[PDB]
């Protein structure tokens, strides 16, 4: 059993997705931006 | 409980933490390689 569970897992599962998208476009960000 | 629980988990942890490092990964290639 979880303690937040509901609370953690109603922004969890989204958040990964979220967090994917965004980790992708940091990269991109950095290389863009090189010279 | 669950059958796995323990097991899955215990290679379910780790693996959003490396998800994360090769996703800004992807996008630095995808960047460098536009420039």
């Amino acid at each position: 059993g979880g303690i937040f569970s509901a609370e953690f897992l109603k922004v969890f599962l989204p958040s990964l997705l979220l967090s994917h998208l965004l980790a992708i476009g940091l990269g991109i960000y950095i290389g863009r931006r090189l010279t």
